[PDB]
């Protein structure tokens, strides 16, 4: 549970944004894309790798994740790569539209919107953010 | 203290490389650029901090960090500017080496280091990675 990550992309002003969410808590990680490339894709993973520890990740079982060069940094990172396998895209998309008007370039207003989303407390003011349950759900002591 | 970062660029292949060091845990955040430029600075800035509580980054004397966009970025994220990590830093340049040839382009090898820098379990039986600390950091925190 905690080392698994959803994969799903995003289409918006004809840009491509890969989004990573780790299910167990909500946290984002996000990125606007040139296209659903191999080679993309795979970058994409081993810096979520890189940063996390991601142990699975399920995907929408795309032509980018069929790819020898996705299956090739999922072996080089130890990730079980978990296609076709079962609503960030809709909160997201909102909070892109809240910060949209101020950045100049969509790149940016993606960043501030993962920002957002990870920071906001879920629950009421006694509650907690995605931040802060995915550090609580991972952390080994 | 949890919050605070430090930042630096390494030059290399007509290229550079913004790293940025967790103070208290070595853990690492780096990125390929086409140059050091503000917009390039004030992204970084804006991805680091809504994926870490970021409250304080040390940095170099770069025009960059105080350029507008720098400025509007760390005032929106709620970011303050201003021994041992230097080591972090000299040591991600010598992993990169060690595995420069085995990918194509520079960045794959940057990101290649910076998992194993992040992964890679320090001392004995009973160490810890770098990555493992900030989370416990941070988890203690909260
Ligand atoms: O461990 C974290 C604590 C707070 C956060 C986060 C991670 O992402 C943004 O907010
Ligand atoms: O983005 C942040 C989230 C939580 C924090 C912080 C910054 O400073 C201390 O606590
Ligand atoms: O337990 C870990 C926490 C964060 C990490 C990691 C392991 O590898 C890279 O980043």
């Amino acid at each position: 549970s905690p080392g698994i990550w959803q994969l799903d992309c995003t289409h918006l002003e004809g840009k491509v944004i890969l989004v990573a969410v780790h299910v167990a808590s909500g946290y984002i990680e996000a990125e606007v894309i040139p296209a659903e490339t191999g080679q993309e894709t795979a970058y994409f993973l081993l810096k979520l790798a890189g940063r996390w520890p991601v142990k699975t990740v399920h995907t929408d079982n795309g032509s980018n994740f069929t790819s020898t060069t996705v299956k090739a940094a999922c072996d080089w990172a130890g990730i079980k790569q978990e296609d076709g396998i079962p609503s960030m895209n809709k909160e997201l998309k909102k909070i892109i539209g809240q910060v949209r008007d101020q950045a100049e370039h969509l790149k940016t207003a993606v960043q501030m919107a993962v920002f957002i989303h990870n920071h906001k407390r879920k629950g009421g003011i006694g509650g907690y953010s995605a931040g802060e349950r995915i550090v609580d759900i991972i952390a080994t002591d």
